[PDB]
């Protein structure tokens, strides 16, 4: 019936019309690492090593972790190893680790091989504990810890079939996983995109960020070879720090906004969008406030500030959507209230 | 923007919403009716264009040739009505599609007393004239290339769409050298990316660094392939491309291959290509030092019409570097043939 390798169909949904075709197609899609004695082998080098525990890149890696904990802490136990892999809750941001997990080549001896198995005796906890995320720098600092340690092999993702095969690294990098990455252009309308960003730029005198959806604040570098427009940026023209796995692209620009460094990134979940606060308002005049750390429309007390200004950024104005309220771009500051008396971002790309 | 795909390689179905570019190569020449400008305005363009010493046209695109045939008629009627006597002429294709110094102007004043839509038939055609409007087709002679507008037209806002195919257009505020963006799709998903349009399609892959897999082209276009539907678009010199920037080709790394550099030389006479890293049917190639330099793009056939069996290359990588047309199979210009003398071979005498 057909000789290619994809084929796919767009709905029109009221025509009744239906256009399939074959070529490429990104969706709005907003674990095997290595076999588990190689794995094992990795952790326990990992605490030979200095390494003390883990910073996820994604709350991929971090789920995955999770799913894994029971059986890694199990073959752990089997090979003589007093270590108990904890994973914790994912925390925004997800900070950059200048550590790695390194290859062994001498994986674990008597743990068996594939990854699926269950009705086993977990194993007993420890003194020495192996951190994975979840509120606990206090006792692992970020400096002794790994980050972005795993790469998805050759064939390893596919979304029919949901199985996700990993690698340890050899190398450490800085890069976001590219597997798992898809970019496109269409006429006057593109995105970006990952398993956690959904980043919506379009035409309108220039190029420019239409909406974004973040699920996750994670700090790896987004890679230009799937990256549209890269030349010619300043980076601090961004809004999406580079620093916060934004696009090296014109396409993640804003006339009037410079790149969002000091932004809510605390957030669990964000939606940078181009609109008014609800029931706030926003003036361009050059008598307003500089630039600050992103403010929140409401106060610890939820009190809602009506009106708003910036010296000459251009409207609509730049807002995050969380779950905790609405917060505006840097360049956005009260216009009457005093700056004091609202929340600030207290992080920094 | 919601669809449904299937990937028999890894053995999968999907649905959702997204963005999806599809091999629409090709502008679909038996279905689409376009709108360039109102009759009237482009009329009174080609009138400013020959009162000001455009003779003719250079058309960017297959597409911008077809519209054209498809306007013939009632252009040269309201031209007719009008009290000018001027009839456009369009004939076929020629490869390459060269580029044009100038372009058709915006009147700000269009013709009186044409109608408005485009749609119109059962009417009486125009009378030829001496006054002829040279659109392609075989006509260096009569009118040059650097007295020839080109790349004149743009698609509006949702002016373009595959799914009501009517096509709407205006004449070009500025000269440009950009290729319309309008009906450009470019995409990647982990390893395989693709930069596309009406007239190419640009496969490029990720093996141990990312390169072109494979082009096909419908068509030798030589607009300039904007960044902003581009991936990858630093750290690129503009001779590192196989197809040439100058043949519209991708500003990317993407459009790179180690071994090679630009096909400026390439067989871009050709109605059609498709770019292949393959050896040629019935030919061998060698990575020799002892080979000859890089020159115009070969055929692996004589004009006689046999197969040159052994070819080399300096440094290039394997497999080589080919062109399909239907008139045989190409060589790249890094590959030359290892003892036949290149005088009774048939090259390329065209350049990007
Ligand atoms: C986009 O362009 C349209 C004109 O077609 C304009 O009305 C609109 O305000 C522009 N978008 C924004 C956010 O200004
Ligand atoms: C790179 O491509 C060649 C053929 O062009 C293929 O044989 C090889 O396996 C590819 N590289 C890898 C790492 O698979």
């Amino acid at each position: 019936h057909h000789h290619h390798h994809h084929v796919g169909c767009s709905v029109d949904f009221s025509k009744k019309e239906t256009r399939c075709g074959t070529g490429v197609f990104v969706y709005n899609d907003v674990y095997h690492p290595d076999s588990p004695r190689r794995l094992a082998a990795a952790v326990k080098q990992a605490w030979e090593d200095g390494i003390c525990g883990i910073s996820s890149v994604s709350r991929m890696e971090n789920i995955m972790w999770r799913s894994v904990e029971g059986e890694l802490n199990a073959i752990l136990e089997e090979n003589g190893v007093q270590l108990t892999v904890v994973v914790g809750s994912v925390k925004n941001p997800m900070w950059r680790g200048p550590q790695r997990l390194p290859v062994p080549v001498n994986e674990l001896p008597h743990g068996w091989k594939a990854w699926g198995k269950s009705y086993f005796v977990r194993a007993a906890k420890t003194n020495n504990s192996f951190v994975v995320d979840g509120d606990t720098l206090k006792e692992c600092p970020l400096k002794h810890r790994a980050w972005n340690s795993f790469l998805v092999e050759d064939h390893g993702f596919g979304v029919f079939h949901t199985s996700v095969w990993l690698k340890v690294r050899e190398d450490y990098s800085l890069e976001c996983d590219p597997a798992v990455i898809g970019t496109a252009v269409k006429g006057k309308e593109a995105v970006h995109s990952d398993l956690g960003y959904w980043i919506e730029s379009e035409k309108n005198d220039t190029w420019r960020l239409k909406r974004a959806h973040l699920i996750e604040m994670k700090t790896c570098e987004w890679p230009k070879s799937h990256t549209l427009w890269t030349d010619g940026i300043e980076e601090s023209d961004l809004i999406i720090p580079k620093s916060l796995a934004g696009p090296l692209s014109h396409h993640n620009t804003r006339e009037g906004y410079r790149t969002q460094m000091k932004g809510p990134w605390h957030s669990e979940e964000l939606e940078i969008r181009f609109e008014e606060c609800p029931g706030t308002k926003v003036h361009v005049e050059e008598t307003c406030g500089t630039r600050g750390p992103s403010l929140r429309s409401t106060t610890a007390s939820g009190r809602v500030i009506e009106e708003w200004c910036c010296r000459e950024c251009t409207m609509p104005p730049l807002s995050f959507r969380a779950k905790d309220g609405c917060w505006y771009g840097m360049e956005i500051r009260p216009r009457k209230e005093p700056e004091s008396n609202l929340v600030r971002s207290m992080v920094t790309a």
